[PDB]
């Protein structure tokens, strides 16, 4: 092939440097000589849209809200910008993973600008003017909806626009069977399911009269394992659950094969009491949760372990087991070193700053440890009896492109317009066969707006990832994202005239959420960073006082608004570095069918090679500082992968773990998440 | 000590075994042990109050009787000084049935106590019927099934039925529900058999996407883990079964999950209609079908259509997808797999439905864990969460067996079957199982019971009759004809007493009269004079009697959709001092504890011929002769010698099929035995 030959000329050194400028000709040799030759061209858009509608690719019910004169302008608004892919891989990933091919998969029916216009039309819901705003937002590459939303919007044979779910499992056979079903019902829809197993009683607990008969959390994982294989799942366990060790032992590569679940990623929920016990090397006790329920009438998973730990240890009716917390903490380091996960969640770093503890304290997370929301377990009763439908969690995700948002000075416009997009995706998803998910989506209206291209933007403006100026930039940037996200949530609250259920008891309504912003200023401390926000207003401490009073009068429409998820193949389309993380490689080498493909990180030039420092060469404690400073202005979580070298002892890894907990990190794991990325 | 007396049976003296030494061993078991470990009470009231106050017995059923009556019923049980004739007969009762204390260190319940509580539970307040129930069980004329006999009248009660049959529809919603129902029933200690014949095969379409289904095998693996999770909370009872019609495309992959060199704890059954046998006999190629392509074409499930009428049409319809296989190879494959695993249970579907009375409800499509219950069923449709489901008809097995020997000793064929039918009817009306809607609906609508029999070989050998003789079949033909006669009569008597009939009875062959064509034209009085003399003092119904019963049923209807089925007899066969079910005995003495067959002496040693020495073709003749008068099925285990080729095994299958055998397999079923 020809376009491959031009891309590989990057590695052919000329004058002592790589031929980065050879990728522009490789992507040019890709649009010519292939994809332009394989687009079944139409004479007019009307001929184009009618074929796509008559032959049943696009849904008809949403084009029916627009007059055709408007649809042509929206499509004209997309091509109006002469958009050119800067890299070969950036166009390769779109026209192979996103563009709509024909049913016989031999012709390209959709190009960029087509996907964007259809998506924009779907978002606007009939508003021709907003559909053009959505086009410009995505064609300037300021905002990028998640893969399930970007790919499946407006199509027939629709995959759900949500592809990430969190379930609560109650402690009964009835609830386990339902959780098995809901997992398959959601898995077939292309979504990832993460289940909290901490309310299930441990191995060797009682079943009514018989005293030693429960198979524990492990047995339910084997049921869930087969269920996901039939139709990527995850299971979180609180670290004080007795089965925590057997929970971790199903993921050793050397597992007994008869107990090894193979399609379940695992997560571990750790409250502060465990960190304190590990720090002082004294013996710790894990508990049989049903003895807690039998005694206190409440789920151990719903009580404050920081207040109840000593009481459980001293209650003789509570059954306990002695463990070594340092050995268990080192063990979490090895399994993460061996599988990337268990995803670690510092439970009290989430709820210290949680706005909706009146609904519930956050108890677990999703497949990549970014979604952190309240939840209430259901109780699916017998057949003839009514069930109690609680609140599960749905992940409506999307990320801004930090680079292009700064180039266009559109922090307010992009965040507020993206919020409308996520709110529309939430109101259009109506999932059946998963009742607690469905009830929670209409009641909580939670969205997850993220960001990407932090490292690419910093390296393209002469700023190092580990530098104090970088942290100073992120501190101001995400403070503005949080500002306008809250502002848009309150603006939507008055337009619609309602708030998310039980908002009256949130810290948004009581004002506690704004204590930090009305007392502390977040304008950049370095003048070099201040010059980056030229031409756009930095909200002052007086602005936050005004927003707090405005929210106090009209309320919030969303219970949760921001979360920073990983960016899968779409990061290539956006010509962006992955998520808010540092880059792993300056140039990537991938083997796609008898051909070597090279993709230098976006914007990588010979004059910024120093600034594209690879993550494995970085100080992970300084990386923790960066993620902690961003988490200050993210109400949910941030997917954080530690990039570790092989030559690190178990004391070095726990020192990084303990440090992250100290700085207030909510979630962490090392470096399956396909359904739950942007 | 009592073991030393029992083992003295095998110390041969005078050239023979010491069979009368078991009489002394059982005496040495009641003294020096169980009397030393039986909680003595001063009065019956002190006993009954302790058992009720300390929450062993339920109070709500003893509250229907005045204590003067309860004392009389208990007095009626001890009135017959009942003694176990063998050591094992009492050993199995006081270890598997008698109610021990909560700490398992003392025996709170003896025989006559268990019999009376069960009898009191059955009669539901009728003191006089409670005495009839006592006499019936203390004479050992009838024996309720293990789940009914063990758990009756207790607190923290286990279900009186422990055997279920499920239909599975072809959707994810229905598979999830079937997974749940299997676990919901297994935790209750029951065995559940699921019909998988409506599930689409591997490589069929899921809506738009082509070649995307995992087939029945993937559903078997989900059910497999489901039974392993819910094992009755530590009772080692992960007993499930899965049936597949042989014309299902996945039939080969279905059988391959049970090869030792491969899912475990899932028994399999194969439903074979006449068309498949015909194709194999004439060495013609056979076609298996993708069931969903049949559904898309004809709107009906392939499992609900007549393959003998539709086969050629299926083969010719180009919109129906088929696959060619060798039926001769598949029969040999069924022969070896049965020889190595006991199952696949084989069901000759057309031998079941030829004589089925309720084909208007459905043709029988599968069976239970041991191939005895054969009843109509209708698939449910478990829809989405916010939509209402459609509840079809599953199957429940309320089992019980009469003791053929003692029924002949008491000349009580009519009294026992009618009274046992009353007991099984009460079990059906007191079982209200939640988490299994179609099971619950069908039990109230169909009211199907399964009365069996045991001690057929033990009775024949104690009257100088060989199992393989024509006189044995002549006895079996006449005896079970009477069971079927008085069972139908009692079923019609209850229909008139209660004034109602089982749902859609009006369209059964009982109502149209076709059911009685054989009995009103052909006589079933014994042909051999030796056999006729055994029924002295008892009336053998003539063709004129059947005419009267047929007209009586036509006016009052039938209360039970199904009445008779001969299930295996588990550990309770020891308590009844009886040979297992209607099968021949496998060994004269079992092995350390030794148990000689009931009544086995040196003067009838010839008649206690061991089953592996018998001609299985003659055994088929015996089972075919009984099946004439059983409306459901008979659990039939072939007893095969090692020196039998896979071609020898197929000859037995085809013969049994020709002779009208309904179900067959080689030689677990614990939840579905009596
Ligand atoms: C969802 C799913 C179904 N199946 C099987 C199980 C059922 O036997 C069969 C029917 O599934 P259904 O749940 O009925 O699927 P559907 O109703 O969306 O589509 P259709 O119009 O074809 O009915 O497909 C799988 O094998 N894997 C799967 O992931
Ligand atoms: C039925 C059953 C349950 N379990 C486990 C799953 C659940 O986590 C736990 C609770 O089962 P449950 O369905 O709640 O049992 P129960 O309600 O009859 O009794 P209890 O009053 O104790 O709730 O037991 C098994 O491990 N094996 C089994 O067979
Ligand atoms: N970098 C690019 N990104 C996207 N499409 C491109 C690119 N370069 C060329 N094309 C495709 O080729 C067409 C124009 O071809 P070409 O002569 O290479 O470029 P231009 O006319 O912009 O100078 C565009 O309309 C588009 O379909
Ligand atoms: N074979 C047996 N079957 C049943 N009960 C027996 C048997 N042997 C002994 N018993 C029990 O042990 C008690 C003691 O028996 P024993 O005194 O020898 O005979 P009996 O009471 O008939 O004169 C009996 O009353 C009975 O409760
Ligand atoms: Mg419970
Ligand atoms: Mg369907």
């Amino acid at each position: 092939p020809k376009w491959i030959q031009l891309n590989n000329e990057i590695m052919i050194q000329k004058d002592g440097k790589f031929q980065f400028d050879k990728d522009k000709e490789a992507v040019h040799s890709y649009f010519v000589d292939y994809i332009n030759q394989n687009t079944v061209f139409f004479h007019n858009l009307k001929e184009k849209l009618d074929y796509l509608v008559e032959n049943q690719y696009y849904e008809e019910e949403f084009l029916s809200l627009y007059s055709f004169e408007d649809i042509k302008e929206v499509f004209k608004t997309a091509y109006a910008k002469k958009f050119r892919f800067p890299s070969f891989m950036s166009a390769f990933k779109f026209y192979n993973d996103y563009a709509l091919k024909t049913n016989d998969k031999k012709k390209i029916l959709e190009r960029y600008e087509d996907r964007i216009s259809i998506v924009a039309l779907f978002f606007a819901n009939g508003d021709t003017e907003k559909a053009k705003e959505y086009v410009n937002l995505m064609i300037n590459q300021e905002y990028q909806p998640s893969t399930p939303t970007f790919l499946n919007a407006g199509r027939k044979r629709r995959g759900e626009l949500v592809s990430c779910f969190l379930l609560e499992v109650n402690d009964s056979l009835n609830d386990i069977s339902r959780a098995i079903d809901i997992s398959m019902q959601l898995s077939k829809l292309g979504g990832g399911v993460s289940l909290n197993l901490s309310k299930l009683r441990a191995k060797g607990e009682a079943i009514k009269d018989v005293e030693n008969a429960t198979k524990g959390v492990v047995g339910v994982m084997k049921l869930l394992d087969n269920a996901f294989r039939y139709a990527s799942g995850a299971a979180y366990l609180n670290i004080f659950h007795r089965d925590i060790n057997d929970f971790l032992d199903t993921k050793k590569i050397s597992a007994d094969e008869d107990v090894r679940v193979k399609t379940l990623s695992i997560g571990v929920v750790i409250p502060d009491k465990f960190v304190e016990l590990a720090r002082e090397d004294k013996a710790a006790y894990v508990f049989y949760p049903h003895t807690i329920y039998k005694e206190y009438g409440q789920h151990m998973d719903e009580m404050d372990m920081n207040e109840m730990y000593d009481k459980f240890v001293d209650n003789p009716r509570v059954k306990k087991e002695k463990i070594n917390p340092r050995k268990l903490l080192e063990k979490l380091a090895m399994l993460r070193s061996e599988s990337g996960y268990p995803y670690i969640m510092f439970q009290d770093n989430v709820n210290k700053v949680h706005a909706n503890n009146h609904i519930s304290k956050v108890k677990f997370s999703n497949l990549c440890s970014e979604v952190l929301q309240a939840s209430q377990v259901s109780s699916y009763t017998d057949y003839d009896e009514e069930d109690e439908i609680g609140l599960d969690i749905s992940c409506n995700l999307g990320s801004l492109n930090i680079l292009n948002v700064m180039e266009h000075k559109s922090i307010e416009k992009t965040v507020k317009l993206a919020t409308d997009s996520l709110t529309h995706v939430s109101e259009t998803t109506d999932i059946r066969n998963a009742p607690a998910v469905r009830r929670a989506n209409k009641a909580m209206k939670s969205i997850g707006l993220g960001a990407m291209n932090l490292h690419g933007y910093l390296a393209q403006n002469g700023i190092a990832y580990e530098s104090p100026e970088a942290r100073d930039f992120a501190n101001t940037f995400f403070m503005m994202v949080n500002f306008y996200s809250i502002q848009r949530s309150a603006e939507i609250a008055k337009e619609k005239g309602e708030t998310f259920d039980q908002y009256e008891g949130s810290t948004y309504a009581t004002g506690e959420y704004f204590d930090k912003y009305v007392s502390t200023d977040f304008s950049p401390k370095y003048e070099k960073i201040a010059n980056l926000f030229e031409g756009m207003h930095i909200p002052t401490t007086e602005d936050w006082k005004k927003l707090k009073a405005f929210v106090a009068e009209h309320g919030m429409y969303h219970s949760y608004r921001l979360c920073i998820a990983p960016t899968g193949s779409i990061s290539y389309v956006q010509s962006s570095t992955a998520s808010v993380m540092p880059i792993m490689e300056r140039i990537e080498e991938r083997t796609y069918g008898n051909s070597k493909t090279y993709y230098p990180m976006p914007g990588l030039a010979s004059n910024n090679w120093f600034f594209y420092k690879e993550a494995y060469d970085m100080d992970m404690f300084k990386v923790v500082d960066m993620i902690a400073t961003i988490q200050q202005h993210i109400d949910q979580g941030i997917s954080f992968t530690l990039f570790l070298k092989d030559t690190m002892t178990t004391r070095d890894l726990n020192r990084i773990d303990l440090y992250a907990h100290h700085r207030g990190i909510k979630t962490i794991y090392y470096a399956s998440c396909l359904s739950c990325v942007v």
